[PDB]
This record gives C-alpha cells, structure tokens and sequence, in this order.
C-alpha cells in the first residue's frame, strides 16, 4: 500500500510534468492548425509557467487549510476538464486559455506533491522524482510519435484519460516563509536555479523548430534527437542517483559547464547529424543532473519547511521557463532563430560562476 500510495503519485507527476513540455515536441502542429508560425506558439509555455509562478504560493496558501485526497480529485477533475478543452479548442486563444486551467491545477499539485510521498511514510522523493525523471524519457517522446500519426489535439485528449485511469488509482487509495528567505544559501540556490533554467529554455523550447527550419533535417530526426535526450536523462538521472549524496556541488559545476559547451556548440555541431545527436547525449545528461542536482539540495536545505521550500521551488523554476521561452521566442523572432543556442549559452556562463562561487561558500552539506 506505501508503494503503491505513493507510486500512484510518481506517475501523477509524470503526467503533470510530461504535459508542460509535450508542447515542444508539438509547436509546428499546433501552429498549423491556427495558421501562426512555430514561434509564437511558443508563447503557451510562458503563459503556462508564469501563471504556475504566480499562484505555486498564493493558490497553496488558500488550499492548505482544506487538503485531503478530495484536493488531488479537484486537481485532477480540472486537469482532465482543462485537457477536453485543449482537444476541442477552436482557437490558440482557446487552446491557451486551457493552458491555464492545467496550470492551476499543477501550481497545487508540485506544492502538495513533495509531502504527500513522505505522508505515507523518506525515499519516497526519488519515486516522485523517477516519475518527474521518466517523463523526458517516454512522456514527451512518445507523446512526439503520437502527435505524429494522430496530431496535437489526440496527444492532448490522450493525457487527459491517464489522469482519469490514475484518478480512478488514486481513488482506490485515500485516507514560515521569513526563516526561508533568511537561509542566503537556500536563496542563492533558488537563484541558481532561475538563471540555470532560463539558460536551458532558451533553447530546448524551440529545439523542433530549429531541428526542421533551421538545422535542415527530417521531421523523424529531430523526433530521434528527443529520444535520445531522454535516454540520455537515464544515463544523467543514474550518475545523479548513485553519486549526487556526496559530489553535488562538483556534479552540477560541471553539467553547468557541460550545458554551456552544449549551448554554444548548437549551431556549429548542426549540420552534423551525428554532431548533433552527441551534443543531445551530453545535453540530457547535463539537463537531469542540474534538474535534480536542485530539487535535493532545497530539500536537504529545508527540513522543517519542505513543502513550502519545493513551493517556491515550483514557482521560482517556472518563472525560469517562461524567460527562457520567452527570451527564445523573440531572438526566434526578430534577431534569428540560429542564435537561441548563443543567447542562452549567456545566462549559462553567469551560472557556472554563481554555482563554484556558492559551493565555495557553503560546502556544508548533509
Ligand atoms: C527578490 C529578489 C529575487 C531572488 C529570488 C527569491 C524568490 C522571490 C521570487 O518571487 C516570485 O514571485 C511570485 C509572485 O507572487 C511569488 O509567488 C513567489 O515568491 C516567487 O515565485
Ligand atoms: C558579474 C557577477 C555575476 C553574478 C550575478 C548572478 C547572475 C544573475 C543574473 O540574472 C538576471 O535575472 C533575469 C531573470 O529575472 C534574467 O533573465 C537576466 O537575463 C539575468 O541578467
Ligand atoms: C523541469 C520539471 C522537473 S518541472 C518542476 O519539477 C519540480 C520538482 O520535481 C517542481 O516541483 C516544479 O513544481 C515542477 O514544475
């Protein structure tokens, strides 16, 4: 019952976090359908993002007076509501709009999320993070594959029957914020963070765009390129996963490092499908280490205060998706679309010094 009461919530956050990046493997669909170009639908990601930033701590503020498994059906019943809509929506405005009833329901979700594993108790936090983890791996791609054969609008309805058939699981199984902002070292993480991801999403958002406009390649290659980042996730998660209890700091310095190559090396290593496909293997590798290399170090940062540590963990880390979408979307726009990688690969040296800086300064761990 533990593991299952708390596997059951694993895959919940695999469909949550499988949801908000799905879009990335769908942007020259979805633009097709509302006769827009790839770019500017882009923008769901941010509006997606900065509505979880602006309610991850008011919305569990007002919902953790009432928070029983009945919160998790109410979740669940507007992600599925929210993701009908997604499917029948008649305009980008409509699909959007949907965008923020899922929204509403994730902003709750990751607050409850990191307790709700440890109340039915731990290492409860690595299932939820296998299921966060395994979301890049098998959601996104195989969300991509299905978006191929049968379109957006279906990947979109498909996602809202998981949430069903997992609701139904869940059914089955039922029964502060000045000593955070006090913490520099918290802060200076939940900074690092910010920065890291906006680095990060600058490119990633628009990786199909760029694979098919700009690099030149099939449709099915970059649809390889986002298997192979995901795989590359495993091979990342699993270093993390056996070495990330001691070697943090050294770890992320260095996938931070990894990450800028990465990013500068986008354009040269295009034309090279095997350059390429590397840069993806060490890319992904680099993604789920900084990823989780985070998520830990706030929870080991926070005892007492866990949920409200990962609360604005949610919403901090999605202020940094929408600058990096959004940033992404306008270099796309009016400088060119080639130079995401470079743009990016700026907040991305800022944060390989921000990290030894602070690792210098607060080596105490455990
Ligand atoms: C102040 C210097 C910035 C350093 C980062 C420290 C965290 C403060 C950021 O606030 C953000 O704005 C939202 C608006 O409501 C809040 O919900 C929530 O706190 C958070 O997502
Ligand atoms: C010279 C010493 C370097 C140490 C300073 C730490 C880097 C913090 C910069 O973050 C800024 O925050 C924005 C989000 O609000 C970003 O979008 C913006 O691009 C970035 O400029
Ligand atoms: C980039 C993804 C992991 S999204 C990210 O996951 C975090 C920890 O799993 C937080 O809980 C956030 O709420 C969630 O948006």
């Amino acid at each position: 019952v533990a593991w299952l009461r708390v596997v059951t919530l694993a895959v919940a956050a695999f469909i949550f976090n499988t949801t908000e990046f799905v879009p990335v493997g769908l942007l020259s669909d979805i633009a097709q359908s509302f006769h827009m170009q790839t770019a500017q639908v882009g923008i769901m990601l941010t509006i997606y993002a900065w509505v979880v930033a602006l309610m991850s701590l008011p919305f569990m503020l007002m919902t953790s007076q009432v928070e029983r498994r009945k919160l998790l059906i109410c979740l669940f019943v507007v992600f599925i509501a929210s993701h009908v809509l997604s499917f029948l929506s008649w305009s980008f405005t409509v699909l959007v709009i949907s965008r923020i009833g899922v929204a509403f329901a994730h902003a709750i979700f990751w607050s409850i999320t990191a307790s709700l594993a440890i109340r039915m108790a731990a290492q409860a936090l690595s299932l939820i993070a296998t299921g966060t983890a395994l979301a890049m791996v098998l959601g996104l791609p195989l969300g991509r594959i299905v978006g191929q054969y049968f379109g957006w609008r279906m990947t979109f309805f498909a996602i809202g029957i998981g949430a069903l058939i997992t609701l139904l699981c869940l059914i089955k199984l039922l029964p502060s914020l000045p000593l955070l902002f006090r913490r520099p070292a918290l802060m200076s993480i939940y900074l690092l963070t910010v920065v890291v991801v906006t680095a990060h999403y600058t490119a990633y958002s628009y990786i199909e765009p760029f694979v098919q406009n700009i690099a030149g390649f099939s449709a099915n290659f970059a649809t390889a390129l986002l298997l192979l980042l995901g795989g590359a996730g495993i091979i990342g998660s699993v270093i993390f996963g056996k070495l990330g209890n001691q070697y943090a700091s050294a770890l992320v310095s260095t996938a931070i490092a990894l990450l800028l190559v990465c990013l500068a090396l986008l354009l040269p290593a295009a034309n090279s499908e095997i350059h390429l496909g590397v840069l993806s293997i060490f890319w992904g590798i680099a993604m789920m280490i900084i990823g989780l290399g985070m998520q830990v170090k706030v929870l080991a940062l926070a005892p007492d205060a866990t949920d409200v540590a990962m609360a604005l963990f949610s919403g901090i880390f999605n202020i940094g998706i929408g600058a990096g979408a959004l940033v992404g979307n306008q270099v796309s726009l009016h400088w060119s679309m080639s130079m995401i990688g470079y743009v990016g690969a700026v907040p991305a040296f800022a944060a390989l010094i921000w990290s030894i800086i602070i690792f210098r300064r607060w080596p105490v761990t455990l």
